[PDB]
Parts: C-alpha cells; structure tokens; sequence
C-alpha cells in the first residue's frame, strides 16, 4: 500500500566513510582526551556524535583545535 525496505539508513555510508578520516580526536578532545585516540574512542568519540546520532545530527561543525577565521585588521 505505501510501504517498502530500507526506512532511512544510508547516513552512515557517508559516515563509515569519514569514519577512516577521524576517530573523533582533531575535531574535539570532547572530554579532553589526553595525547591518544585510542582513548578518545574509549571514552567517547565525537564522531560518534553524528556516527551515532546521525538520525539528525543537527547544528553541525565545532571548530576546537583547527580553529579558523582569524581577527584580521583588514584594510590595509
């Protein structure tokens, strides 16, 4: 009648992907990992964040170590 496999899913496919870039580490320490990530994926991964709550991960972005958008002066 209306209906048919698959519901809503294939996020992750975009997500296992970048799931090799990061570990969820560069992004955020997130609970302030030490100098590992095998302990950010121990404790909790941000990736995690959109990996898991990828149904509607929302907001998007975060910006913590690389950091951009400096403060310029800006003409001349």
């Amino acid at each position: 009648m209306l209906k048919n496999l698959a519901k809503l899913d294939q996020t992750e496919m975009d997500k296992v992907n970048v799931d090799l870039a990061a570990a969820g580490v560069a992004f955020k320490e997130r609970y302030n990992m030490p100098v590992i990530a095998e302990a950010v994926e121990r404790e909790q991964p941000e990736h995690l964040r959109s990996w898991f709550r990828e149904r509607l991960i929302a907001h998007r972005l975060a910006s913590v170590n690389l950091s951009r958008l400096p403060y310029e002066p800006k003409l001349k």
